[PDB]
């Protein structure tokens, strides 16, 4: 149960001092994840669907590296930089968690995110 | 494993997220913002009025948690104008008073669901 | 079961909040701005200056709960200028040097409190 870390080259590698993920006593704390594309290190397309989707997955390998699976996701921070794009996020984001307990979730308009990123998505999880 | 805290007493949740998720003791409470339960539409425009009704909303869910706000262990405050932050800390400390008070972050940002003036998060033990 | 962390080397908790909750094993630290707890003022606006004292200020809270920022498991870092990050990432690997990195999210709000460029709140296992 002491700290210890994921670390996964399915999901973008660290562009600052921050391990993807830590895990301590069974909690999985993610990074916040932002729809960069894991294999070339760049951003994806300005196009909220596609960074959406880019995000949960780079979500999901950090997960599946700790052996843990999206059911397991307790609670969920969304900060994106247009408070419109929410039904957007949202629209995918319920598909990535159908069939599951949905998780609690904020979501907050956030003036600037890394890269110019438009959605960044934050997650804890059951180990 | 984690379970799913759900009460008609506290705003429906339209997003795909549930109201909290408990796990291993924790109650990980959504972020509520001032949404009258009965109609899903905000309160007034005001600030007061808006910070009351979080804490209404707070309160339903910890109580169908089968917990209350002195096992709250930390808050998030998130609010659209900084300059509210003395309006909505006195209506925060009389909701406290008499508890051990929370750790607390607070931020601005520029907006919020629904166009809300606040919108506030708790974790708080079972 | 909660607990209280006080400090006088940290920011006074003026008001309804505690500068941080220990539960069940992990320290739920308030976030930290540049608050001098000498001066009871705020920093001027250097980042680096800021951040430096952001991180003093957390030093505090982690000696006084009897723990080390090696079981910090998770920060959150608001900055008012998301061109801020460069310094704040370069301090805070000094500060982080020879321990497993942290979880981390990074965002630019619209303000903080007092005018703060930084704001870090913080969870560590005690
Ligand atoms: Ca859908
Ligand atoms: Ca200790
Ligand atoms: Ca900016």
């Amino acid at each position: 149960n002491a700290k210890s870390v994921i670390e996964t080259k399915n999901a973008p590698s660290a562009i600052g001092p921050y391990s993807q993920a830590i895990c301590f006593n069974g909690i999985l704390y993610a990074s916040g994840q932002i729809p960069i594309n894991p294999d070339t290190g760049d951003l994806v397309e300005n196009d909220i669907e596609k960074q959406t989707r880019q995000v949960l997955k780079n979500i999901d390998a950090v997960l599946l590296q700790a052996g843990t699976t999206k059911d397991k996701i307790v609670k969920t921070t969304i900060f994106i930089t247009n408070i419109n794009n929410s039904s957007q996020v949202n629209d995918i984001y319920a598909d990535y968690f159908k069939g599951t307990i949905f998780p609690a979730r904020s979501t907050v308009e956030v003036s600037a995110l890394p890269k110019g990123a438009l959605v960044e998505i934050e997650v804890i999880a059951g180990v």
